C-alpha cells in the first residue's frame, strides 16, 4: 500500500475495524519506513477517537480537539480534512507527505473533495502514496453492505412533519434510535413532536456537532435527530436507524444564485452510511433500519463539486499546473481546470471570506472575483428586492458598520447563508461588519 504512485481504497464494510485495527498497523509500518505521513479526520470528534486508537504512537495532533504534549519527534501528522485544504490555500508551507491517509473518505463537503483531488493528483504524478478509507467509495451502487451483525431492513413511510396518528411504530419502540432528517429545520419539527410525546431528544448538525455529540455519551436519550453529518464516522449505542432517505442539494442557477433544492433522495453511499450506524455489534443481531424512500445519484450537478474546483484552482501544485478532481468523482461537475484561478490579492480575499467570514465557497468566490475587499460589506445591501432575505416572514434588517438600519439584500444570493436561524444570525453579523 505504502509504495509511491499507489492509491489504495480500503473498502472494508462499516464497522470492520478500518480505524481501530487497520489504521494503527498502517501507521507503525509508515514510521518503520520513515514515510512523512498525514492522517485526515473528517471531524474533531473522529480526531479524538483516532487519538484513542493510536495512543502510544508518535503522532502530532494538529487540532485542539486533543490535549497532548508533543515530543517533536513525530513524522506522522493528524489534522481535519478542512484544516489540510485550508493550510494548502494559505501562504503556509505544507510538507509534501510521502503517505496520505484519509479516514471517512466518502465525505462530500467541498474541502474534503478538494483534498482527495490534490492527493490523487500527487499520486498520479508519481510523487506520493495514498490510502482512502471508506466502505462507500464514489459511485457505489450498494445501499445495503455487509455488517457485523444481521440488520432488519424495512421500507416504510417515515414522517417528515409532526404527526398525531399513523406512525405508532416510531414511538412504541423502547430502544435508542438515530433518525436522519434532510435539514435542521425539519429535525426541529420532528424533535418538538417527539419531545411533546415524552421522548428525550438530542439534535445534531454541522455547527453544533462537537458539543451536542458529547450529550449522547453524558446523558440518557431516546432519539438522536441528525442531518447527514452523522454519516462521517459518528458512532452511537443504538438499536434502530430511521432514515428519511432525503437530503438538500445546493444548486447554482444561471451561475448567479445558489438555492437549496429538494428535499430529494440521498445517494447509495449516504444511505449505506446512515444504515451503517447500526448492526455494528456482533453480539446484538436484529438492529432495525427503517427507510422512507429510494436512492438516486443526486451528487451530479451538486454545487459542492463546483466549489471543490474553485478551491483546487487556487492551490499551488507546480508552476501553472492545477490538481484535478479524484477520477471516480470528476464527472459530477462540468468545469474546466483553471477557470476559477484568481490573482494574488483576489485569492487572499477569497481565502479570508471563507476562513474568517465563514461564507460558503461559491459566495466567497463571487465577492473576491468582483474585486471587493474583505471588509467592504456594501454588497450585502445593494441586490435586487428578489434577493431580500426574510426573517419570521418580514425582511431581515441589520445596523451597518456606518450605524444605518438597512434591509439585508445581498448582491449574490446563496440560500446557505439563511438555511436556519443560526446561519442567518451569523450572516447578519457579517453584514454588520462584526467579523
Ligand atoms: C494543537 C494545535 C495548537 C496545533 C499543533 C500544531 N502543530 C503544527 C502546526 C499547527 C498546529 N496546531
Amino acid at each position: 500500500m505504502l509504495k509511491k504512485k499507489q492509491l489504495t481504497v480500503l473498502d472494508l464494510h462499516p464497522g470492520a475495524g478500518k480505524t481501530r485495527r487497520v489504521l494503527p498497523e498502517i501507521v507503525r509500518e509508515a514510521i518503520k519506513k520513515r514515510l512523512r505521513t498525514v492522517i485526515l479526520a473528517p471531524t474533531r470528534v473522529v480526531a479524538a477517537e483516532m487519538e484513542e486508537a493510536l495512543r502510544g504512537l508518535p503522532v502530532r495532533y494538529m487540532t485542539t480537539a486533543v490535549n497532548v504534549t508533543h515530543s517533536g519527534t513525530e513524522i506522522v501528522d493528524l489534522m481535519c480534512h478542512a484544516t489540510f485544504t485550508s493550510r494548502l490555500l494559505q501562504p503556509i508551507r505544507v510538507p509534501n507527505y510521502n503517505l496520505n491517509i484519509m479516514d471517512e473518505a466518502h465525505f462530500t463537503d467541498p474541502s474534503s473533495i478538494a483534498a482527495r483531488g490534490y492527493i490523487s493528483t500527487r499520486v498520479e504524478m508519481g510523487e506520493a502514496a495514498a490510502i482512502f478509507m471508506t466502505a462507500t467509495p464514489p459511485g457505489t451502487r450498494d445501499a445495503f453492505p455487509d455488517s457485523n451483525s444481521p440488520i432488519m431492513d424495512t421500507e416504510v413511510e417515515v414522517p417528515e412533519r409532526a404527526w398525531s396518528s399513523g406512525f405508532d411504530w416510531v414511538t412504541d419502540h423502547s430502544g435508542k434510535t438515530v433518525w436522519f432528517v434532510p435539514s435542521v429545520r425539519n429535525g426541529n419539527e420532528i424533535a418538538a413532536c417527539l419531545t411533546k410525546a415524552g421522548k428525550r431528544v438530542i439534535q445534531l448538525s454541522r455547527k453544533t456537532f462537537e458539543t451536542e455529540f458529547q450529550k449522547t455519551k453524558n446523558q440518557e436519550w431516546d432519539f438522536v435527530i441528525t442531518t447527514d453529518i452523522s454519516e462521517m464516522g459518528a458512532n452511537f449505542k443504538a438499536d434502530r436507524v430511521i432514515d428519511s432517505r432525503r437530503c438538500l442539494k445546493p444548486v447554482i442557477l444561471d451561475g448567479e444564485r445558489v438555492i437549496l433544492a429538494g428535499p430529494m433522495p440521498v445517494t447509495h453511499a449516504s444511505a449505506a452510511q446512515r444504515r451503517g450506524r447500526i448492526g455494528r455489534n456482533p453480539n446484538k443481531p436484529g438492529d432495525e433500519y427503517m427507510y422512507g424512500g429510494g436512492c438516486a445519484e443526486t451528487d451530479e450537478g451538486h454545487a459542492h463539486w463546483l466549489e471543490a474546483r474553485m478551491l483546487l484552482d487556487n492551490i499551488y501544485l507546480q508552476d501553472g499546473l492545477i490538481a484535478s478532481l479524484y477520477r471516480p468523482e470528476a464527472d459530477k461537475v462540468a468545469a474546466i481546470e483553471g477557470e476559477f484561478k484568481l490573482r494574488t490579492e483576489q485569492r487572499k480575499t477569497f481565502v479570508e471570506l471563507m476562513k474568517r467570514g465563514d461564507l460558503p465557497v461559491w459566495l466567497a468566490y463571487q465577492v473576491a472575483s468582483a474585486g471587493i475587499t474583505y471588509t467592504d460589506r456594501r454588497w450585502c445591501f445593494d441586490g435586487t428586492t428578489n434577493n431580500t432575505i426574510m426573517e419570521d416572514s418580514v425582511p431581515a434588517e441589520v445596523w451597518t458598520k456606518y450605524g444605518e438600519k438597512r434591509v439585508l439584500k445581498p448582491r449574490w444570493m446563496d440560500a446557505r447563508v439563511c438555511s436556519d436561524h443560526a446561519a442567518l444570525k451569523s450572516f447578519k453579523e457579517f453584514a454588520a461588519g462584526k467579523r
